[PDB]
């Protein structure tokens, strides 16, 4: 009988860029028509959430960030047909409205109702469900998972298997699905190919998992932090290189290593220089390079279009190119059937109240995914 | 007989940039091992040839330019197995060695023996077959068709149908195959799609022909020269737009016209600014943009990688992604079988001696393809 009532709960509020989260009481309004209020069970720390703190991924402040999570439906608004109270759910930071030209396109997944391209920090109706100290607080990507309760639009939630371990399957809400889809759906990595993966965090390890699933012969991990190399080999990297070890630019090293350039390269960091380097290192006539990393807000890169004229393909994607509401329940079902592993991504577990310690672990280079439990 | 002897003949020599072609007597050495000497019958004037004069496409000078042509084999060197004296042939400015990693790849066509990436202006053996006034003259892309005779490496020539009309099929050497393949093979334009083609010269009109062949529902031609619109409509444009007619940038106009972005865009000009515009006008989640135009030497473009992260694909190609020696004889057979038209591309047919008047017709906006006849 919290149904129809304001919930007072703890959330991690970001009042200001480059400051710690403030764990404090917020007020969470009840769900309006076509909205769902979720009791959160577990949420992951994704670099994109850190980018919001850094100000390199811009979204209105103050905000409740968090987008990689799983919980249990507390109540549904009028007209909700796709989940019920007590259902296990994953919030979808990329919505699936099912009505727009993108949702109807066979390849498209970046639904026109997304809050990423031109962030408002609201529900679909342009208003907020969150109050803190009597002030309105922004949403993030229609999810806001750094809260004991959130409200999402129906197009931004998926029902998942009732027996799902939510402290693992929360990674299906971003990092795993993003990296794995980037390889198997966006790049379409082929059997016997040579891949280069720039960035060996939670998302680039998921890229390596997808390249290995697709049958790549060589998977070259690239990171300036050699501490990331052991786990990258465990999930399928055949060799790892640190650009800081070489006199030559790493695109030239990777071209030499691959006897004239790789089949598939992935930028999984979020830097302009590594996006150009990852394009350059794929073979000039038939190579494919996929941008996964989120670049710093409003900055342009510089490149020589002769890299494309020879035959390269350059593309990017959000959430691994997955249509989110169709894909997430299937990804959970596939996990439950042992088709891929999530434990190799989980390096740390903390209570929600230690969110700032979780961010210090990511920033220090010590963690892959920290999972916070409510 | 000329076989085994030096030929003295007329060629158009470019002694330095931004000067008219010099029509004069050159000496053409006989073919060495795995080389073919061709009597030229017809050659087209491609914008790429004008870019060598402008210095925006760098190749060593002095040079015999020309790459879009057809002629008749005069003689063959030792070891030549794929052509014989008297054969009709098209020189291949993109070779097909059949041995490199690119030639063996199912998609690849930019053979590693090409002279486009790092132009030397020689035969494969690093030497020239041309002298003029006692000076060695460079080759251009392994072809050098602005001459009554040329010598090419065997991997840079294809045998075509003995009954083919050389004054038309010379365009299969460059402009027609490039534009048509860019649409049907590289973009893989789909039935009912909306296409935007930037540049309505010979190559852009050939892109329109491919988009129409692939069953596009809308083909928007873009040119700053409105005199190009009537012919673009004859070959399949459904509408034409001149960016100079609008207060708004044309990417915004084309996004509004296509109710959120086109399925397929093509840059067929060679400008950095229209390469970025063409990418931007394709739908942000599923759009594809192909660079066909040759960009200006050593210059970088500036772009926001968020254009790719949302889901766009950006790619470029040489020669329409056709494997040159396999494809050219099949394109000629397809032409003979009336599967496509070339006459719409041909606005002017001049004797070879009028090469400069041919270039001035292109530069002035008055021609599509001028065919020079020997
Ligand atoms: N496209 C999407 O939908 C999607 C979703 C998830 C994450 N992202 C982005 O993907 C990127 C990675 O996220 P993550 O895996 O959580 O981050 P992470 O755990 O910080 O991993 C990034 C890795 O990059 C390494 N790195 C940093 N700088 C360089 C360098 N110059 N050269 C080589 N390696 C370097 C770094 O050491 C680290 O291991 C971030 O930009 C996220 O914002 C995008
Ligand atoms: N990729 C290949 O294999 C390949 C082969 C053939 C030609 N090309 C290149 O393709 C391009 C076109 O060749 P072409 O068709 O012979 O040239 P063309 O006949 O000069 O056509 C170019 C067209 O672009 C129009 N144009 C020029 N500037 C603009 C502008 N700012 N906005 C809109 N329209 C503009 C112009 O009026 C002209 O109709 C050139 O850069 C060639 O070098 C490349
Ligand atoms: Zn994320
Ligand atoms: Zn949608
Ligand atoms: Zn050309
Ligand atoms: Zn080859």
């Amino acid at each position: 009988s919290t149904a129809g009532k304001v919930i007072k709960c703890k959330a991690a509020v970001l009042w200001e860029e480059k400051k710690p989260f403030s764990i404090e009481e917020v007020e969470v309004a009840p769900p309006k028509a076509h909205e769902v209020r979720i009791k959160m069970v577990a949420t992951g720390i994704c670099r994109s959430d850190d980018q919001v703190v850094s100000g390199t991924l811009v979204t209105p402040l103050p905000v409740i960030a968090g987008h990689e999570a799983a919980g249990i439906v507390e109540s549904i608004g009028e007209g909700v047909t796709t989940v019920r109270p007590g259902d296990k759910v994953i919030p979808l930071f990329t919505p699936q409205c099912g009505k727009c030209r993108v949702c109807k396109h066979p390849e498209g997944n970046f639904c026109l109702k997304n809050d990423l391209s031109m962030p408002r920090g609201t529900m679909q109706d342009g208003t907020s469900r969150f109050t803190c100290r009597g002030k309105p607080i922004h949403h993030f990507l229609g999810t806001s998972t750094f809260s004991q309760y959130t409200v999402v639009d129906e197009i931004s939630v998926a029902k998942i298997d009732a027996a799902s371990p939510l402290e693992k399957v929360c990674l299906i809400g971003c990092g795993f699905s993003t990296g794995y889809g980037s390889a198997v759906k966006v790049a379409k990595v082929t059997q016997g190919s040579t891949c280069a993966v720039f960035g060996l965090g939670g998302v680039g390890l998921s890229v390596i998992m997808g390249c290995k699933a697709a049958g790549a012969a060589r998977i070259i991990g690239v990171d300036i932090n050699k501490d990331k190399f052991a786990k990258a080999k465990e999930v399928g990297a055949t060799e790892c290189v640190n650009p800081q070890d070489y006199k030559k630019p790493i695109q030239e090293v990777l071209t030499e290593m691959s006897n004239g350039g790789v089949d598939f390269s992935f930028e999984v960091i979020g830097r302009l220089d590594t996006m150009v380097t990852a394009l350059s290192c794929c073979q000039e006539a038939y190579g494919v390079s996929v941008i996964v990393g989120v670049p710093p807000d409003s900055q342009n890169l510089s490149m020589n279009p002769m890299l494309l004229l020879s035959g390269r393909t350059w593309k990017g994607a959000i959430f691994g190119g997955f249509k989110s509401k169709d894909s997430v329940p299937k990804l959970v079902a596939d996990f439950m059937a042992k088709k891929f592993a999530l434990d190799p991504l989980i390096t740390h577990v903390l209570p929600f109240e230690k969110i700032n310690e979780g961010f210090d672990l990511l920033r220090s280079g010590e963690s892959i995914r920290t999972i916070l439990t409510f």
